[PDB]
């Protein structure tokens, strides 16, 4: 209840900063489109302004990623899912770097290029959670991490339950119940406040999800195109896996040669923008948007792509429809335009996420899934223009739900989870296609689990971070024999004045192994050095309460590394006093286990 | 993948038995209504047939609950959520009692009284999972329990994600990720196959959820009635808590006196039916259904209750609408009919779940939540008949979504969870009212968590079962001093022929504490007695491979009971070799911890 007050204040400021950032980003994009409309149609001058805006904005964000933030480039979720695996980086969790990312992320979201949103927003959300936890309870750790992840994605998209499911279902092994209680509570409140303020100030008539894709919802599917639903898993996940492979094909491409390393050391700044320059050469709407339709910021691009009609029979008319008018070449078949759409988008999304930016890998992946979905919907509308008969009512198909199941399925394959489709129908506003997208997402996840590793697993692999992985292969010859450290810290309780001042003047660390005697070698517990210092100074001052805890563990010295990994996984505890008969024999660390599981 | 084949065969037979049971139940109810229509309107004779059908059917089910099943009366979820807390009852998990429940549950679902469905279906689902796991892997325990619970509720209602959420979120403390993978996989497949077969044989045009409650979904709520949404939590959860209290008011009412105990021992059979007899006297449609409208099996009763119109302005017409025509008295205001509706339903649902039947406590609770929802919707339609203005379109309110948020909210309060509302909108077919029902469910859950215990917690309390509870109150004076058992089983590895045959001829249990020597008292590990017997017989026969595992634990002998409860909770392990300096000093059991936490 009262911790829930902490939670709702958290989600309050989360909704504030989310509304602020997308408000300013939308104003920026509409101001750009305002000017680019209003000046004149001059093909040197439209090209001029078309190349002036993006890289000024992008390299402004890149300056903020470079100079103020020392290490926060390429940030997102995999570093904090490694933090909940144990490796703490408090210098990386800096509040000052916090502001260094988000407004740059605003300039990231100010980009006309597709960018990532949620991963950095998850990270800065966990920053907000940790800092406000520092401010509160004076006026539990991976709990705050998991809560931060849940409220971050659920305040990105106003999606509570898919947000908490997307937090817990991948970034854990076990999970505590007070944490999901806090999770859905703050996530529901965050999704609540995020939607109302756009009705408070700048009308968003009362509630959509974000996107109301209106359908007839009467005889929707049917099950005759259900074998076509076979396709809506399989190849989708296939190409998603290829994406992962190609991402590694450029991550090694980050550091395959020394010459680009040397010129990067010569000047770090110029590298992303120039190649964005050439896809700026592949964005230009009257030059090459004649054959790509580059007039599409991705949000309204997919809302227009979610049009509840058949564009093959709307290839029958030259009618001024809504924004879907941008989907017509006057003499080229529109299956060819969806061809050039998906091909240019997949080989531009890779270099979009390649550049040194804190990037999530979800939103261009959404637009390619939606592209494939309305692709297959329009081409089977071409193959079957007939529809069915029903009681005095002909029911033909429509590809909007096909677009939304593609933009659930392929990104679920990419994300190696199922919560992505939960976000997908939760933003869709209608829940006709639930069990087909569920079947497709589990098909694509088992394809992707069969073939390739994850995105973020490959990310922590290439970045070579300290992580725990494992793969359930307990071989014959692995023993804890060269791993424990036979350095022994020790305190006897029998230490008097000189010995106590010696302990004051010698050691450094926060808590200590406490034994009976150093000849006994048998551990008793662990004691705060700080409490000892406090007791000694506050007994030495008034011149002129021994509480004891225990060590909950012992490593029997012939345990396999897989079962020891399992042990530290279920404990969630860091170090090991590997003893024999009570008598301490070695010290085992988490990083030592990681270096062992290298083998 | 291949364990997923086991999973989909499981969910296949689950969908088979679910389709079978509700198919036969629907045929039974329509055959009853067929006869009760077709004979004649005679008030002695309609009363005659009206009292003949139900208790014949009910006491048929009660005979199956009594005679064939020795202990399976009052079954459901709380016994198996206690089983995953450790207490195994394999005699209670009998396949033969399995068939003894379900067809009786069919006669339970054949009843015109509101009954429970999911709890017994969860239990028999876990029975199916355990038996098929016994049959497979020859051609992990609470994993099978949690999978059984998830697939049971998700095959009850065709609801995968709310089903797996309803399995995990209450019946656990920690939870493993392979288990939810299996969970949503089989749950999605079960929900898939359950819906298609009603289109295969007996048309259910292709896909609803179950109930397509069609709404205008255009300016739906608005936020001006949002303070009325304050009410839709609070009092709802209030009365739900009163329900729990009143349930205990009859559970003690089960065993408050000795005279009814003596007459129950005289003949167990007659007790439920007679009081059902008198509410049969409170069911009769021309006698007292003039003032209760008893012509309502609950499924179509709530689908009719989900009518997307205002019955106050439809109190304006005598028009033959659909089934909603049964909601009219020709001279009594319909707020008074909803008065008698909710009052008779809440004091009949208690004695419905009271009787010795395996019963869930959800479906009449759904109908009272829906009753309160359309109650408040119709009365604010009376208070505000105006609606709003919009662009040449007047938008007035409609109480169907109000009915569905009530039938999410109060049953979420009753169930002490949030997954119930997930099932609610997942069966609703439209997801307009998501964030209001989320806000209402968290309000009602915090009210119910503030006031009263759970249903099933009170159930295991009154049934006095062996369970672990706790309540985060570590007092000053609790120590593990009178709890460990100083009986020591011991085997030395140095035992030769006569000593080994002595160990063969003496002990009983499956695995044993293995020590170095009995004078050492220091435990080494645990060894299967069966493997020892096998080695000795298969070395004694060919006349005429010592593998060693370790004991992963030690209880330091001054641990508090709350932290020891926490220890066994996080381990998921049963017994404790409480040693000192290696040397074994006591044996601590789970039931001993339960008897300690009695204090």
């Amino acid at each position: 209840g009262e911790d829930g007050i902490f939670l709702v204040l958290l989600g309050l400021l989360m909704a504030l900063v989310s509304w602020s950032m997308d408000y300013v980003s939308a104003k920026s994009l509409q101001a750009y489109k305002w000017s680019y409309a209003q000046m004149q149609p001059s093909l040197p001058l439209q090209f001029l302004v078309w190349v002036t805006f993006p890289l000024v904005l992008i390299l402004f964000s890149a300056l903020f990623c470079h100079l103020i933030s020392p290490q926060a480039v390429g940030s997102g979720i995999p570093e904090m899912k490694t933090i909940l695996r144990g490796v703490v980086l408090k210098e990386y969790l800096t509040m000052k770097a916090f502001v260094a990312k988000v407004v740059a992320l605003t300039a990231g979201l100010g980009s006309g290029i597709p960018v990532g949103k949620e991963g950095p927003f998850v990270h800065i959300a966990s920053i907000c959670a940790a800092v406000l936890s520092k401010f509160m309870s004076v006026f539990y750790y991976s709990d705050i991490l998991t809560v931060g992840c849940a409220v971050g994605v659920g305040c990105c998209f106003g999606t509570p339950l898919g947000g908490v499911l997307f937090s817990i279902e991948v970034t854990s092994t076990y999970f505590a119940v007070r944490n999901y209680w806090r999770g859905f509570f703050a996530a529901t409140f965050s999704a609540f406040v995020f939607r109302v303020l756009a009705v408070w100030n700048k009308d968003a008539v009362t509630i959509t999800a974000l996107f109301r894709t209106n359908f007839r919802m009467d005889f929707p599917f049917d099950l005759k195109e259900l074998p076509a639903f076979a396709a809506i898993g399989i190849c989708c996940g296939l190409l998603g896996a290829v994406f992962v492979y190609l991402h590694r094909q450029v991550m090694l491409g980050v550091r395959k040669h020394k010459a680009l390393s040397q010129f990067l050391a010569k000047h770090r700044l110029l590298y992303p923008g120039i190649v964005t320059f050439v896809i700026a050469s592949f964005t230009f709407p009257p030059g090459m948007g004649q054959f790509m339709a580059g007039e599409l910021m991705p949000r309204e691009a997919i809302s227009t792509l979610f049009d509840n009609n058949t564009w093959v029979k709307h290839a029958g008319d030259p009618e001024s429809l809504g924004q879907s008018a941008v989907w017509i070449h006057p003499r080229v078949n529109v299956v060819i335009i969806i061809f050039l759409f998906f091909v240019m988008k997949f080989w531009m999304s890779i270099v979009a996420t390649t550049m040194p930016i804190p990037c999530g890998g979800f939103m261009p992946v959404f637009v390619l899934g939606a592209a494939f979905g309305r692709l297959v919907g329009e081409i089977m509308a071409m193959l079957f223009p007939d529809g069915i008969l029903f009681d005095d009512i002909i029911y033909k198909i429509l590809p909007g739900g096909y677009a939304v199941i593609g933009a659930a399925a392929l990104t679920g394959a990419v994300s190696h989870t199922v919560s992505t489709a939960v976000i997908c129908f939760e933003l869709t506003g209608q829940i006709a296609h639930i069990l087909p997208m569920m079947v497709a997402v589990i098909l694509a996840n088992m394809v992707a689990q069969s073939l390739q590793p994850s995105l973020y697993d490959s990310i922590i692999q290439v970045k070579k971070l300290p992580y725990l992985p494992w793969n359930q292969l307990s071989k014959y010859t692995i023993f804890v024999e060269d791993i424990m450290v036979r350095d022994v810290k020790f305190v006897s309780a029998s230490y008097t004045y000189g010995e106590l001042r010696t302990l004051l003047q010698t050691t450094t660390v926060k808590t200590l192994p406490l034994v009976d005697s150093k000849d006994s070698m048998i551990l008793l517990g662990s004691v705060e050095r700080s409490e000892l210092q406090a007791l000694l100074q506050r007994h030495l001052c008034p011149e002129r309460s021994c509480c004891i805890d225990q060590s909950p563990f012992q490593l029997v010295e012939q345990t396999t590394l897989h079962k020891t990994h399992t042990l530290f996984s279920l404990l969630g505890l860091h170090l090991a006093y590997v003893t024999s008969m009570g008598k301490l024999r070695g010290v085992l660390a988490l990083e030592e286990l990681q270096k062992a599981i290298e083998g």
